[PDB]
């Protein structure tokens, strides 16, 4: 039940579907917010990057983040804030040779994968406004129903 690929766009998915983004370059992979209590932007860092300050345009704001990647695999840094006044901190990191980043709205929370392939695992983030969270996606993506999360886990950890 893997549908796609779909080209980069902005939308608000329904609950109960994994969005699986096939990142093909460094920089911002997606940006997601409800404009109240939830902002997440994922930043892709290519292998073998010494600590360095990099600039990224997220939510129309130029931000500087100090990044690194000591591993041969790509790193996907979740940058989160809970308020517009709050600084974007690296809340989770997905280290992956599969370049598959996932997001699901389910059960009043946002679910994403983090850890290191092929052992990456899901994690939840709370919000008081799940429905209002939209997403801007900068690479091609797929959709798969939550009922097939075992398959989604397989794709995140072992590839398409």
């Amino acid at each position: 039940m893997l549908d796609g690929p779909y080209q980069p766009t902005t939308f608000t998915p329904p609950s109960d579907y994994w969005i699986l983004i096939n990142s093909n370059t460094n920089g911002v992979v997606y940006e997601s917010t409800n404009n109240s209590d939830f902002w997440t932007a994922v930043i892709a860092v290519e292998p073998h990057v010494d600590p360095v300050d990099r600039q990224y345009n997220v939510f129309g704001e130029n931000k500087q983040f100090n990044v690194r990647n000591d591993s041969d695999k790509w790193k996907f840094l979740e940058m989160f804030r809970g308020s517009s006044q709050n600084d974007f901190y690296n809340r989770r990191t997905l280290t992956s040779n599969t370049r598959l980043v996932g997001i699901l709205k389910y059960g009043g929370r946002i679910w994403t994968f983090h850890g290191e392939t092929p052992r990456a695992t899901t994690d939840s983030s709370n919000t008081a406004n799940l429905n209002g969270i939209s997403i801007t996606i900068h690479s091609e993506f797929y959709i798969i129903p939550r009922s097939q999360e075992s398959k989604c886990n397989e794709y995140i950890n072992n590839g398409l």
